[PDB]
Protein backbone atom coordinates (compact mmCIF):
# COMPACT_ATOMS: atom_id res chain seq x y z
CA UNK A 1 0.00 0.00 0.00
CA UNK A 2 2.04 3.03 0.88
CA UNK A 3 0.71 6.65 2.10
CA UNK A 4 -0.77 7.87 -1.22
CA UNK A 5 -4.46 7.19 0.00
CA UNK A 6 -4.01 9.52 3.05
CA UNK A 7 -3.47 12.47 0.39
CA UNK A 8 -6.56 12.37 -2.14
CA UNK A 9 -6.39 15.99 -3.15
CA UNK A 10 -2.41 16.34 -2.54
CA UNK A 11 0.92 15.14 -4.65
CA UNK A 12 3.59 17.17 -2.48
CA UNK A 13 3.54 18.35 0.67
CA UNK A 14 5.89 21.27 2.08
CA UNK A 15 9.09 21.14 3.55
CA UNK A 16 9.46 24.24 5.15
CA UNK A 17 9.36 27.93 3.56
CA UNK A 18 7.95 27.19 0.61
CA UNK A 19 9.32 23.92 -0.98
CA UNK A 20 7.11 20.70 -1.45
CA UNK A 21 8.25 17.13 -1.35
CA UNK A 22 7.32 14.05 -2.99
CA UNK A 23 5.33 10.65 -0.51
CA UNK A 24 8.42 8.28 -1.70
CA UNK A 25 10.64 10.59 0.02
CA UNK A 26 9.10 8.99 2.77
CA UNK A 27 9.93 5.76 2.13
CA UNK A 28 10.99 3.26 5.46
CA UNK A 29 10.08 5.76 8.12
CA UNK A 30 7.38 6.10 10.71
CA UNK A 31 5.20 9.28 9.71
CA UNK A 32 3.50 11.74 12.56
CA UNK A 33 0.46 13.36 11.37
CA UNK A 34 0.36 16.43 13.59
CA UNK A 35 -2.92 18.11 14.08
CA UNK A 36 -2.39 21.25 15.45
CA UNK A 37 -3.11 24.80 15.35
CA UNK A 38 -1.99 28.15 16.68
CA UNK A 39 -5.23 29.42 18.23
CA UNK A 40 -5.42 25.82 20.56
CA UNK A 41 -3.29 26.87 23.79
CA UNK A 42 -2.30 22.86 24.39
CA UNK A 43 -0.97 22.97 20.58
CA UNK A 44 1.08 25.91 21.44
CA UNK A 45 2.72 24.49 24.27
CA UNK A 46 3.04 20.89 22.73
CA UNK A 47 4.75 21.42 19.62
CA UNK A 48 8.27 22.70 21.50
CA UNK A 49 7.27 19.34 23.37
CA UNK A 50 7.40 17.92 20.32
CA UNK A 51 9.92 19.68 18.44
CA UNK A 52 12.56 19.16 21.37
CA UNK A 53 11.68 15.13 20.46
CA UNK A 54 12.01 15.36 16.83
CA UNK A 55 15.44 16.98 17.39
CA UNK A 56 16.26 13.99 19.69
CA UNK A 57 15.01 11.64 17.62
CA UNK A 58 14.06 12.07 14.19
CA UNK A 59 16.94 10.53 12.73
CA UNK A 60 17.99 7.96 14.89
CA UNK A 61 14.12 6.72 15.17
CA UNK A 62 13.99 7.18 11.54
CA UNK A 63 10.73 8.91 11.86
CA UNK A 64 9.03 12.35 10.29
CA UNK A 65 6.09 14.57 11.29
CA UNK A 66 3.69 16.34 9.16
CA UNK A 67 1.75 18.72 10.14
CA UNK A 68 -2.00 18.95 9.10
CA UNK A 69 -3.67 21.93 10.05
CA UNK A 70 -6.79 22.93 12.03
CA UNK A 71 -5.61 26.76 11.60
CA UNK A 72 -7.98 29.28 10.39
CA UNK A 73 -6.25 31.38 8.10
CA UNK A 74 -3.24 31.08 5.15
CA UNK A 75 -1.32 33.74 7.64
CA UNK A 76 -2.01 31.71 10.78
CA UNK A 77 -0.42 28.38 9.08
CA UNK A 78 2.90 30.12 7.91
CA UNK A 79 3.28 32.22 10.89
CA UNK A 80 2.86 28.52 13.20
CA UNK A 81 4.24 26.34 10.48
CA UNK A 82 7.71 28.87 10.47
CA UNK A 83 8.69 27.28 13.75
CA UNK A 84 8.45 23.91 13.12
CA UNK A 85 11.04 21.56 11.63
CA UNK A 86 8.90 18.79 9.71
CA UNK A 87 6.74 18.77 7.02
CA UNK A 88 3.09 20.17 6.23
CA UNK A 89 0.01 19.45 4.26
CA UNK A 90 -0.23 22.54 2.14
CA UNK A 91 -2.94 24.67 4.30
CA UNK A 92 -4.46 25.12 0.47
CA UNK A 93 -5.89 21.63 0.79
CA UNK A 94 -8.45 22.36 3.47
CA UNK A 95 -10.22 19.20 2.28
CA UNK A 96 -7.30 17.20 3.00
CA UNK A 97 -6.82 18.49 6.15
CA UNK A 98 -10.93 17.08 6.51
CA UNK A 99 -10.05 13.77 5.42
CA UNK A 100 -7.38 12.44 7.64
CA UNK A 101 -9.25 14.46 10.47
CA UNK A 102 -12.48 12.52 9.79
CA UNK A 103 -9.84 9.36 8.80
CA UNK A 104 -8.59 8.87 12.61
CA UNK A 105 -11.51 10.28 14.47
CA UNK A 106 -9.06 13.38 15.53
CA UNK A 107 -11.82 15.65 17.99
CA UNK A 108 -9.42 17.75 19.68
CA UNK A 109 -6.05 19.17 19.12
CA UNK A 110 -3.34 18.55 19.77
CA UNK A 111 -3.50 15.21 17.84
CA UNK A 112 -0.66 12.88 16.40
CA UNK A 113 -1.07 9.56 14.77
CA UNK A 114 1.76 7.17 13.85
CA UNK A 115 1.70 5.17 10.58
CA UNK A 116 4.09 3.13 8.86
CA UNK A 117 5.07 4.68 5.30
CA UNK A 118 5.84 1.64 3.61
CA UNK A 119 2.48 -0.52 4.13
CA UNK A 120 0.18 2.63 4.91
CA UNK A 121 -1.12 0.79 8.27
CA UNK A 122 -1.96 3.01 11.40
CA UNK A 123 0.41 2.38 14.81
CA UNK A 124 -1.80 4.67 17.09
CA UNK A 125 -3.41 7.72 17.55
CA UNK A 126 -1.61 8.25 20.93
CA UNK A 127 1.24 9.47 20.26
CA UNK A 128 0.88 13.38 21.82
CA UNK A 129 0.94 11.07 25.15
CA UNK A 130 3.66 9.09 24.42
CA UNK A 131 5.91 12.18 23.04
CA UNK A 132 5.78 13.39 27.27
CA UNK A 133 5.64 10.09 28.68
CA UNK A 134 8.29 8.33 26.81
CA UNK A 135 10.57 10.98 25.93
CA UNK A 136 13.32 8.96 25.73
CA UNK A 137 11.53 6.73 23.26
CA UNK A 138 12.34 3.57 24.72
CA UNK A 139 8.66 2.59 23.89
CA UNK A 140 8.41 4.49 20.11
CA UNK A 141 6.56 4.13 17.89
CA UNK A 142 3.95 2.78 20.45
CA UNK A 143 1.83 0.47 18.83
CA UNK A 144 -1.36 1.19 20.05
CA UNK A 145 -2.48 -1.81 21.53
Amino acid sequence: SGLKKFFPYSTNVLKGAAADIALPSLAGKTVFFYFSASWCPPCRAFTPQLIDFYKAHAEKKNFEVMLISWDESAEDFKDYYAKMPWLALPFEDRKGMEFLTTGFDVKSIPTLVGVEADSGNIITTQARTMVVKDPEAKDFPWPNV
